[PDB]
């Protein structure tokens, strides 16, 4: 028969893609006034009743690994963050000679040498004069010139002051498509982050995401809905982290108990430098607290999913970092507004063979010069919080490296990893896509043109 | 060709966190004057044809 | 050792400079071409 090319615009057509997606928030940020980043210079109001629209048939190929959102979010995080520091204040005079001596006022043993007072002179709002001040310091923030004691970025660069009327907690983000482009999402329940979803659906923007800086655990995240889940770009290679995603929360306590006293300093006209001035009784150390029993439990679940990669015979061991800096080495978050690093070995110190209230308690130090990104020249400079600090927050995965082995293949060693946070955002995106709109199609009927 | 003998050496001075400032250190050998060479053979052809132009 | 074309065209200039410490100053020396200083009033 005679058939003739025939042109349709508007064809549910797409391909593989990447764009700059954009952002959205809830109202209630703009209610708090405090000044969010992300509320205050990238997102926009959140639609009231988002679209969502199920793709009948359709069965679409996903790879969690390569997924630019994930890139995009980690690049707009970075640069709100820098954005909000920019005008912030800049701690160059506190770059000066430090007489510190010991804080023993009623402090415990673990604490020793933990805080350090220090005397210094400081520039004043007069070019002229200067003032002789006192603060407390972390002894991590701190290091001998040769009694004499120097802040320990002061030969890498300034630290910027942390404005206190900013505020950096997460607050939910959705990442939402431009026109041409649409965001793809599968709901499969045991969806592992790679290969072929039958349960596709189209989203206007993804679900609420809180944007959670944090190493060794993955915290206030999203939980799997039938069992845990473990996800690796490459499992048999040692060299790729784990992501490992609970069913189950588990609950972490976190408390610095020492009354904190916050003290105002005039460097400059208008510059305020936010030091330590007391401790109101006596200094403890700050520490986490989690129920054995609910680990347990959890690492019972990961070791049992593990075992359908490792073996069912094999011997699991679950040991603490191995080394490298402060943040990698310990849980890393922020908690109130301060920087706490506390140490897991206490969580993973575990062995397998494949046959109540203890609340296992993680020691934690805090530090208030921090180095974000894993950048080196942009330290940032974490302001004190007045009073008693405790936050409760909940467990929902993991980030874990595998020991080489040597290739025995009788026991496996998992270990906590972290410090690049593309995979805490992977945590999270692993679910979504990103595809462009082919709205041409031709095929053939039997229609005909007018001549 | 142009020409800078002198062995010269450069030294980091701090002069503030994370800046730094490169200055000339010392010389190593003799100072002499840096200098252009061409040939005069090609100069003078040169100049003679943008003469004639 | 200098020729004589180079006769002054060098000079070795001693100053004190800021350090990473605000409170701490640094003696200093360096070499700086003639065409790059000139004299205030040695
Ligand atoms: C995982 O998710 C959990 C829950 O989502 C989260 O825990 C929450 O953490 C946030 C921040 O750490 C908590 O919010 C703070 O709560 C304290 C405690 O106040 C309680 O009681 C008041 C009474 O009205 C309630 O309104 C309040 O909601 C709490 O129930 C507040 O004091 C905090 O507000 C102060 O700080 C804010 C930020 O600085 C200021 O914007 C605010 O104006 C308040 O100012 C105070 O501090 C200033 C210095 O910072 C000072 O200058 C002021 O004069 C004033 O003193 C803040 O609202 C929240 O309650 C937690 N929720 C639960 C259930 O625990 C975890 O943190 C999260 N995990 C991670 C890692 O993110
Ligand atoms: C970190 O380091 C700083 C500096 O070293 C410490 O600051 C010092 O704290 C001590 C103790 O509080 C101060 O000494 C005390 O000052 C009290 C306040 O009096 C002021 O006014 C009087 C009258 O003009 C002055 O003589 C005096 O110097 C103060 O300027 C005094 O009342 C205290 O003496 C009286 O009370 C005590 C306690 O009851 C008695 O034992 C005495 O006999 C006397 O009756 C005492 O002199 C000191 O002045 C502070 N220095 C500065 C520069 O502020 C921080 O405490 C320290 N912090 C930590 C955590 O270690
Ligand atoms: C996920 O991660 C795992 C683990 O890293 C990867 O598996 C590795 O794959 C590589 C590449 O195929 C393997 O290396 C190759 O092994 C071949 C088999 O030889 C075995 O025995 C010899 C004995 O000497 C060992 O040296 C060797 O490592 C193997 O154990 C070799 O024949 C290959 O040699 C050839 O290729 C190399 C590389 O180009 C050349 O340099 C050589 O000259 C030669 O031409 C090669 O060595 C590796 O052994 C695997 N490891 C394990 C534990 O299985 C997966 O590939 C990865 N998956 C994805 C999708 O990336
Ligand atoms: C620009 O200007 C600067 C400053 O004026 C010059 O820097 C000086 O260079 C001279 C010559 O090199 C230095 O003097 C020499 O220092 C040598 C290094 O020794 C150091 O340690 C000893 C022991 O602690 C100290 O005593 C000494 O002061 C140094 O700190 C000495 O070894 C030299 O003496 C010995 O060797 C010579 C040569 O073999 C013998 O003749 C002596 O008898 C003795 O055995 C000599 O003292 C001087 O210290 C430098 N000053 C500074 C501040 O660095 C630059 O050289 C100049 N540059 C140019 C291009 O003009
Ligand atoms: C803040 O600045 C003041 C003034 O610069 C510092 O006090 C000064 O400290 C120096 C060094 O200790 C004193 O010089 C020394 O004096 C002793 C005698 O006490 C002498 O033996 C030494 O040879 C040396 O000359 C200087 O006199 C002193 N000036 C004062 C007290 O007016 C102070 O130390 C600075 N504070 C901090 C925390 O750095
Ligand atoms: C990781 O786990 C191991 C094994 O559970 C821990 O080592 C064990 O720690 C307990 C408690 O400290 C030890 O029991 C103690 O024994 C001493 C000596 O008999 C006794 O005086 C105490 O009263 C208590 O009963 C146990 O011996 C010890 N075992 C070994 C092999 O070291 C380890 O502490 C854990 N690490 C972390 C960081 O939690
Ligand atoms: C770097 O700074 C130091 C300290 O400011 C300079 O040394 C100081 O130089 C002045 C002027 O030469 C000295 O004052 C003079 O002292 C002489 C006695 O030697 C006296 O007769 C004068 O009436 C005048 O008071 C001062 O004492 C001296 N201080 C020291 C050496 O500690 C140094 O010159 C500076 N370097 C450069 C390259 O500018
Ligand atoms: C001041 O603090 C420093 C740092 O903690 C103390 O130095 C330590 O002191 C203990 C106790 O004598 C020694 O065992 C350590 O070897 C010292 N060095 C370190 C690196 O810990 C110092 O003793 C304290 N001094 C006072 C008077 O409290
Ligand atoms: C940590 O997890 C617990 C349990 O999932 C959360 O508590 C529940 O929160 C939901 C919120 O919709 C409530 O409907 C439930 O009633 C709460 N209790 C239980 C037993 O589920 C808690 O909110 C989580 N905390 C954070 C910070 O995410
Ligand atoms: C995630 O699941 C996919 C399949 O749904 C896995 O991919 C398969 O892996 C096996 C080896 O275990 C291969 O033989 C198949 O050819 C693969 N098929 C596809 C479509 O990828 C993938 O390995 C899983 N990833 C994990 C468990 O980390
Ligand atoms: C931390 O220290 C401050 C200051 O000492 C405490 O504030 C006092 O609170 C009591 C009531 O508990 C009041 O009667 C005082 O007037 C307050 N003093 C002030 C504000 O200077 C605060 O309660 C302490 N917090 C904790 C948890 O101990
Ligand atoms: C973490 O803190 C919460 C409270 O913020 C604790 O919950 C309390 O647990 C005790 C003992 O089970 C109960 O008697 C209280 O009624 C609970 N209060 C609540 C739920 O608001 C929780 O036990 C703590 N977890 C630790 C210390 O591991
Ligand atoms: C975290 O806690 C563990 C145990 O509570 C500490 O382990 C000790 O580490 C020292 C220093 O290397 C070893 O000599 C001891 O064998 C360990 N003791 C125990 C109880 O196992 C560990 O030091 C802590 N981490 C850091 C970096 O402070
Ligand atoms: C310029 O000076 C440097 C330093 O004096 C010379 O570097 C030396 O080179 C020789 C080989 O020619 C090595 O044996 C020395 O160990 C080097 N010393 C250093 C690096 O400190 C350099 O060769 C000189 N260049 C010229 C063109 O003379
Ligand atoms: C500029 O330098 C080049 C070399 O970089 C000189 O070229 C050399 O010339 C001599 C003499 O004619 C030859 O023996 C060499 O073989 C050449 N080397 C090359 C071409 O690599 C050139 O003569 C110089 N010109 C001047 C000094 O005017
Ligand atoms: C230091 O350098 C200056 C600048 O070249 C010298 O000043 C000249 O010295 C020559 C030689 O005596 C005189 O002929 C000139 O008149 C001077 N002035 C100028 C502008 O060239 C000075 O002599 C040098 N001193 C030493 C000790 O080397
Ligand atoms: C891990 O535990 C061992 C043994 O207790 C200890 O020597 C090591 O320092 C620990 N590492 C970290 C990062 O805490």
């Amino acid at each position: 028969e005679n058939l003739w090319v025939t042109v349709y615009y508007g064809v549910p057509v797409w391909k593989d893609a990447e764009t700059t997606l954009f952002c959205a928030s809830d109202a209630k940020a703009y209610e708090t006034e405090k000044h969010n980043v992300w509320a205050t210079h990238a997102c926009v109001p959140t639609d009231p009743n988002p679209q969502e629209i199920h793709l009948e048939n359709v069965t679409e190929e996903f790879n969690m690994w390569k997924n630019n959102m994930v890139e995009q979010m980690h690049t707009d995080i970075i640069s709100l963050w820098d954005q909000s520091l920019k005008p912030c204040v800049k701690l160059t005079p506190l770059c000066v000679t430090l007489q510190c001596t010991n804080v023993t006022n009623n402090i415990t043993d673990d604490m020793r040498g933990e805080l350090k007072n220090c005397s210094f002179n400081m520039t004043t709002e007069l070019r002229d004069k200067k003032q002789k001040v006192y603060s407390l310091f972390y002894r991590l923030d701190v290091v001998q010139i040769n009694k004499e004691y120097r802040l320990i970025n002061c030969n890498t660069s300034a630290c910027t002051q942390i404005c206190p009327k900013v505020s950096f907690e997460p607050i939910p983000i959705h990442y939402c498509a431009p026109a041409g482009f649409a965001i793809l999402k599968c709901k499969d329940k045991k969806f592992n982050g790679t290969g072929p979803c039958k349960n596709v659906s189209t989203v206007q923007c993804t679900h609420g995401i809180k944007p959670v800086v944090s190493t060794q655990l993955l915290l206030n995240g999203s939980l799997a809905e039938e069992e845990v889940m473990i996800r690796s770009e490459n499992i048999t290679n040692n060299a790729k982290n784990i992501i490992v995603q609970f069913n189950t929360p588990v609950q972490i306590n976190c408390t610095r108990p020492n009354n904190m006293t916050r003290k105002s300093i005039r460097i400059g006209p208008g510059q305020a430098f936010y030091a330590l001035g007391d401790i109101i009784g006596d200094i403890r150390q700050p520490h986490c607290t989690v129920s054995k029993a609910t680990w347990n439990e959890t690492l019972g679940k990961v070791v049992k999913q593990l075992r359908k990669h490792f073996g069912n015979n094999t011997i699991i061991f679950f040991a603490n970092s191995s080394g490298g800096d402060l943040e990698v080495t310990t849980h890393s978050f922020n908690c109130g507004g301060e920087f706490f690093y506390c140490n897991t070995s206490g969580l993973f110190n575990s062995t397998w063979i494949s046959n109540s209230n203890d609340s296992i308690t993680l020691p934690c130090r805090i530090k208030q010069i921090i180095n974000m990104w894993q950048r080196v020249g942009q330290c940032m400079y974490a302001p004190p919080i007045q009073g008693v600090i405790r936050c409760v927050s909940n467990i929902t995965g993991l980030i874990l490296t595998r020991d080489g082995g040597s290739t025995n293949s009788t026991t496996e060693t998992f270990r906590p990893g972290g410090g690049d946070m593309r995979d805490n955002w992977r945590s999270e995106l692993y679910k979504y896509k990103v595809v462009k709109i082919e709205p041409l199609g031709v095929a053939p009927t039997r229609c005909k043109r007018r001549v």
